[PDB]
């Protein structure tokens, strides 16, 4: 390995890789005809909670899903924020109690 870790995805994969685990991402189709959406849900054996991600784009939806699960881990005391990457990006608020 000759690269660094700059992202939310590489974080989960890195934390899971060591724990001999692999997250499963699944994209779904929802919304209306005019405005379509792609809901992504990530599940990890052993845990009940599942990272939820919403975004018109698949690439984003995936990234979101992870970030979600990450937060849950910290709460359950599974992962320390010290490992979690800083918050630099600032997405739109568009999302009433969604994510």
């Amino acid at each position: 390995g000759s690269s660094g870790s700059s992202g939310i995805k590489n974080f989960l994969y890195a934390w899971c890789g060591k724990r001999k685990m692999t997250p499963a991402y699944e994209i779904r189709a929802v919304g209306n005809k005019n405005r379509q959406k792609f809901m992504c849900e990530v599940r990890v054996e052993g845990f009940n909670y599942a990272g939820m991600g919403n975004s018109t784009n698949k690439k984003d939806a995936q990234s979101n899903a992870a970030r979600d699960f990450v937060n849950y881990l910290v709460r359950i005391n599974e992962v320390k924020s010290e490992e979690v990457p800083a918050v630099g990006i600032v997405p739109p608020p568009s999302g009433p109690s969604s994510g």
